DNA sequence: AGGCTGGCAGCAGAATTTAACCGGTGGCAGCAGCTGACCACAACCGATT
C-alpha cells in the first residue's frame, strides 16, 4: 500500500513521511520495514508493512473527514463525568485511539473547559499535545500553511 | 547409664511511580471613617517687679 514519499499519519505521533523502505532479516526472513520520518520529537520510527494495521497506522482523510470533524467539532451535549480521573482517562484513551474525530473531541471539550475556567497542568499538557497533532494532521489534510492552520482551527472553534 | 567442668575458639569494644477537585475557615492586608490624642505656630492673658 506505501510508497516512498507519502505522507501517512502515524497514531500516537501524528503525521509521518515515509522516506524509505528496508528489508531486514529477523529470525532468516526478509520481513521488509519501513521507516517514517515524524517531526514532533524528530524519531525515525520503523514498522513491519505487515503489522502496520496492527498498530493502526492510517493514511489522512479527505474532505468528507474534514467536515464531518467539524460538525463533530460545534456540536453541544457533550455532558462529561464530573470525576477529575475518570475524564482525564477518558480523554487519554480517546487521544490514544489515533482517530481525527475523536482528537477534535478533546480539543473541543478542553477548549470550552479551558474558555470556562483554565484546568490544570496535566490538561493543558494534554490539549497542547492534541490540539498540536490535530493541526498537523489538518495541514497535512489540505497543504494549507502551518500557523496560518493554527489560525483555521481557532477561528473554527470560536465560531 | 548420664553429667558438669577444663581448655578452646569465636566475637565485640576501645585505643592510636504519575496528581488533581472541593469545602471551609482563619489570617492577612489594605483602606475609608472616624477619630482622639498629638503637635505646633501664633496670638491672647493673669498677676507681678
Amino acid at each position: 500500500i506505501f510508497k516512498v514519499g507519502d505522507t501517512v499519519v502515524y497514531p500516537h505521533h501524528g503525521a509521518a513521511l515515509v522516506e524509505a523502505i528496508e528489508t531486514r532479516t529477523i529470525k532468516g526472513e526478509q520481513k521488509e520495514y519501513l521507516v517514517l520520518k515524524v517531526a514532533q520529537g524528530d524519531l525515525t520510527v520503523r514498522v513491519p508493512a505487515e503489522n502496520a494495521e496492527y498498530v493502526g497506522v492510517r493514511d489522512v482523510v479527505g474532505q468528507e473527514g474534514l467536515d464531518k470533524v467539524f460538525q463533530v467539532l460545534r456540536a453541544p451535549h457533550t455532558e462529561e463525568p464530573t470525576n477529575w480521573s475518570r475524564r482525564y482517562k477518558a480523554n487519554l484513551e480517546k487521544l490514544a485511539s489515533g482517530d481525527v474525530n475523536k482528537v477534535a473531541e478533546v480539543v473541543r471539550d478542553l477548549w470550552r473547559r479551558d474558555q470556562e475556567r483554565g484546568l490544570s497542568a496535566g490538561e493543558k499538557r494534554m490539549l497542547a499535545k492534541a490540539r498540536q497533532i490535530l493541526v498537523g494532521e489538518l495541514a497535512l489534510a489540505e497543504s494549507t500553511d502551518d500557523a496560518k492552520a493554527e489560525t483555521i482551527l481557532d477561528e473554527v472553534l470560536a465560531a
